[PDB]
């Protein structure tokens, strides 16, 4: 390999990632790392809990510092250092030392563009002024928060977006004694997550004493940021703001290049992360990525695909292409307050949107064997294709062991297994780790007896119609859990009575069946069908309904 | 259309494939014989209730007889034992337990799931042992906590190490009874290895086990109270629990002349059927293939007896038939406050089988280390060279152990290679992983090795290197040296290596070591560009310290 001088443009996941496996591969090639703040690979993820003061050491943010891994790798690291135009056809770009205002012109071979995405700014009435409004992106940012909380003591905050990092601000404001309130336009949290599983989050988030208000936004911004008037009509009265309603992607730099764009303003790249100029590279929350289950263009601003394409870009640059980048997958995780909360792939509203036909199963299996201590629910939902099997994506949560369970399905995914493989993934048992057939075997199971025909599945959103519409619903609980309460137009024949009692099952009806979680209600369903009835299982059974339309529960 | 299905064992593979049987057929009638009181009991837990970690007696009954036979239409028939198989006549004979009296039971199809007992030695004087007790069911559980009520031992003897000795030391010892683990091995846990189980051996020292390696009881004494060791040592003790493996109850299967395997297994294809085409057989008592080399094996494990019980219940009533594609070999041990898991197959069993692997000890964060509680997780990956192939992996540490192990079964399981683990897009935020979880960090450095950025040495091989004229360099921050070094190591720090170069003798094979091998392999990257033949310590001082302490040098 021939040398050259490769200069990289952000010092952070992308940036950090790629300059350091270059030096591994060349000990020649000059590496140039142009950084605009302070500090490289801070840990951006870190933000949130360092202002809780979970994390309690600031210096434990930084993951490199410029001393130690310019020396380490022979890096020429810039950082107060902002790239202001690239100039592609002189191939050279243009720096400004923020400290000294010197610019300068740097020549380069191979140009690398990681400069991440920046938070959503809304035009709001009021907002110029709004004293105590804080977006969060770096340290600095970090920094006026954490001092704020400190010196001005506020005692509510307003966080703007419910999306996973405005949850684990809301988190994190808690955490130091402030009350929370959340201001949300969709009738959720969490965009990635469906409805039904995210109303476990807001139970969850509402017994941390959250006030979550949905359907919502900021109107204007009053008494300074202290009177927040909401779309709807209502006020909040306020000592902070949050405002986390997402990031748009840096890429300023490629517009002024006359650098093709992607979906929502992202650089474009091929296979190889080179954008529509040869010489000229890009990764990162910047970049347009195909989604790994669709190969949909999109944008997923995630760390773990801009450490993953920074270290690719490095092989690549260097001619090793045997591997390439699959798309992204989506994989991402939070914890909100005592609940893990994780998901991969699509949920049901990017594939309606798509017009994909699936089917979904919600499995709730304990953490490990309930017969040793400690065990606890977690919940599995899981979306596929009818007929191949194809997995479009998962989502779980609950207290304990979900992290584990989405890695295995998201492994399971990336590998190209279908819903029929699940099953068969042989996985760690013990006591104290998992049962015989682990949460991940048993949504599996869920899912192929679909695929297989063995049973027939409606969801909580559409029982209530088919009870209006004539459907004859049995619920196979012991009649004590209908206490919890029940679904409206419900009959109630014990599972363990209803082989004795089948004369009381019309034969002129189309037959549902509810349980508590499912399991019980799948197997009348198995039963039922043997004898020759028509019936579908409620999925998730009362537990899921009651959670998702606690207001449609019957006592 | 119908048929009469007999299963003889009403626990792991039995219960599972009664119960799929179920819901595939309401018509069929079915059969379950067990030969004790209970059915569905966790075997598992067993030690956890001698612990008094499970308190509740009542736990340990996972299903009951009349709801199982009520739920699902079952004719459970238990303290009944199956004595015979007439498989001309397709009937069985069976014995009530309680009167001993015979009656003859006809069979459409039967499947045998009767498990595994344990291994008894002939010990001299084991007949006169009171307090010598082996663990397989709920009875013998009673009987191990009685003994501990009545007569409040001080101290126990565990014979044999594996993953259940460990788990009976463990809990005995939770007890406040002194243990002390007899083992013929030079480790515990014959699954995982050397190296790996001396991290095993540092913790259960530190929770006060006595562990003796390489030897074994020539006699016990005093009524069992008095251990005579093949080394000289004996052991004063006031029970022993005997855990030195299980052999496979094919008793029925050999009288009725069907195919045996491996350490007396009862053989079977690949749809669980005998050399008799009407009886079927699963669990503990089967040969399996491993998933790995598909050499014929017997893995006894829960996982494996369950897949399997309801697998078979597909084969004769599901749909198309998945065949078995043997046993991977997971699993997974508590010990102490480490967890320990293996998959696939370790060096030994390679060794044994002169295949060629290359390793990998791989340590990372169970965690982000800028967030709190972060905690080690030390993976080592067994591969193939060449293609990549993963044959196995070991991995130990405090806590996101058992999530590593189950990522890597999955990827094996799915024919990934090393080459694919940095791959794996895994659920990433502060309290859960890292922007390159341990699992791509493992595959990583196996994938650097495949693909000849670096070259390695192992533990067991640089004192030797090291006394043949290579030339060791440390390249650890000078503070790191606080617990020792190889012998002949020289410290150049890695972040001043590059400026020293000249120190660096060009005509000698480079060795390098760090703390955990990252900062090795990056010196090697820069020697190996500069020209030098070098290779990396493996897990460098860390895994060294930990597997040979008597050759650290100050
Ligand atoms: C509070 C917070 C929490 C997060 N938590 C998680 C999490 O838990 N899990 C997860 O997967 N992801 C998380 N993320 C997202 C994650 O930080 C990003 O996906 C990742 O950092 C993207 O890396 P990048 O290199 O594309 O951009 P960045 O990491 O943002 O790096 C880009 C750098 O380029 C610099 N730059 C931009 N333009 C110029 C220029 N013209 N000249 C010089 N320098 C320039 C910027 O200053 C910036 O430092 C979080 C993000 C935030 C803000
Ligand atoms: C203490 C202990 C802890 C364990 N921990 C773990 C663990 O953590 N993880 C793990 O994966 N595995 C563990 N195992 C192993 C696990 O229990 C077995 O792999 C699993 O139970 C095998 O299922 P099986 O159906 O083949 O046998 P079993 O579950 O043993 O069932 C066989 C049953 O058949 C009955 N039977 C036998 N012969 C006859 C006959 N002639 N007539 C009538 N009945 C008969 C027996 O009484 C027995 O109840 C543990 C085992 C023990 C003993
Ligand atoms: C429990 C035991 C009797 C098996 O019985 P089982 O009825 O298959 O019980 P499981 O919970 O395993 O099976 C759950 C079934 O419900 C289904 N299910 C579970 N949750 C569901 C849900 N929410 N919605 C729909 N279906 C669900 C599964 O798909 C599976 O059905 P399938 O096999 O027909 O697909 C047996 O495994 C046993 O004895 N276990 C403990 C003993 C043991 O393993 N010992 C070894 C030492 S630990
Ligand atoms: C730290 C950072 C600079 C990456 O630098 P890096 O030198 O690649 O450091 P890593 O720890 O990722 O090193 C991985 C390398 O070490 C190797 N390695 C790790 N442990 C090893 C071991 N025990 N033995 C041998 N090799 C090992 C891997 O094989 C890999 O080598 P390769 O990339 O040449 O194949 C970058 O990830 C970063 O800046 N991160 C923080 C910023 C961030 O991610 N932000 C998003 C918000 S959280």
């Amino acid at each position: 390999w021939g040398s050259r001088k490769i200069v990289v443009v952000g010092g952070v996941a992308g940036g950090a990632s790629v300059a350091a496996r270059l030096r591994r591969l060349s000990e020649e090639d000059e590496i140039i790392m142009v950084e605009r703040g302070e500090y490289i690979s801070f840990a951006n993820c870190g933000l949130p809990y360092y202002i809780g003061g979970v994390i309690t050491e600031r210096q434990k943010l930084l993951v490199q510092t410029v001393e130690r891994m310019s020396k380490r790798f022979n890096l020429d690291i810039r950082v107060l250092s902002e790239v202001v135009k690239i100039n592609k056809e002189e191939k050279t770009i243009t720096i400004k030392n923020v400290t000294t205002n010197e610019t300068y012109n740097e020549a380069y071979d191979v140009l690398i563009l990681s400069p991440g995405a920046k938070p959503i700014v809304p035009s709001i009435p009021g907002i110029e002024e709004a004293k105590a409004l804080f977006t969060l992106r770096n340290v600095p940012d970090t920094d006026r928060i954490k001092a704020y909380i400190d010196e001005k003591k506020p005692r509510h905050a307003t966080v703007i977006g419910g999306g996973f990092i405005g949850v684990e601000m809301v988190e994190n404001l808690r955490e130091r004694g402030i009350e929370v309130t959340l201001v949300e336009m969709a009738n959720q949290v969490m965009p990635p997550i469906d409805y039904e599983m995210a109303a476990y989050v807001h139970e969850h988030m509402k017994n941390h004493d959250v006030e979550l208000v949905f359907e919502d936004g900021v109107d204007a911004l009053e008494e300074n940021g202290a009177v927040v008037r909401l779309k709807s009509g209502s006020v909040i009265q306020t000592d902070m703001l949050i405002l986390a309603i997402g990031v748009q992607p840096e890429s300023s730099l490629a517009k002024g290049a006359g650098l093709a764009l992607g979906v929502r303003g992202t650089i474009k790249v091929n296979e190889k992360f080179q954008t529509s100029d040869p010489h000229i590279y890009a990764i990162g929350d910047a970049i347009e990525v195909k989604d790994f289950v669709t190969e949909t263009e999109t944008m997923i601003p995630l760390a773990w695909p801009a450490n993953r394409q920074g270290r690719m870009l490095a092989d690549i640059i260097h001619g090793h292409t045997d591997s390439l980048y699959k798309g992204t997958l989506g994989t991402s995780v939070a914890k909100v307050f005592d609940l893990t909360v994780a998901t991969t792939g699509l949920n049901e509203k990017i594939l309606k949107r798509l017009n994909i036909p699936y089917e979904v199963v919600h499995v709730q299996a304990n953490s490990h064997a309930g017969y040793y201590p400690n065990a606890t629910p977690v919940l599995i939902k899981l979306i596929f294709n009818k007929d191949s099997g194809k997995i479009y994506g998962a989502q779980t949560l609950g207290r304990d062991g979900v992290d584990k369970r989405m890695d295995v399905i998201a492994t399971a995914i990336k590998a190209n297994l279908t819903v029929l493989d699940l099953p068969d993934l042989e996985l760690s048992y013990a006591p104290p780790y998992s049962s015989a057939k682990d949460p991940v075997n048993m949504v599996g199971y869920a899912a192929s007896n679909i695929v297989d025909g063995f049973v027939d599945t409606v969801q909580w959103h559409e029982i209530d119609r088919i009870v209006e519409n004539g459907g004859y619903l049995i619920d196979v609980r012991e009649p004590n859990e209908l206490k919890q309460g029940m679904i409206k137009g419900s009959i109630n024949i014990p599972l363990d009575e209803l082989r004795d009692r089948l004369e009381e099952v019309p034969v002129d009806k189309d037959i549902y069946i509810t349980c508590q979680l499912g399991m019980r209600g799948y197997v009348a369903a198995r039963m039922l069908m043997e004898k020759g009835y028509k019936v579908k299982n409620v999925d998730g059974g009362f537990k899921l309904y009651g959670t998702v339309l606690p207001e449609r529960i019957v006592y």
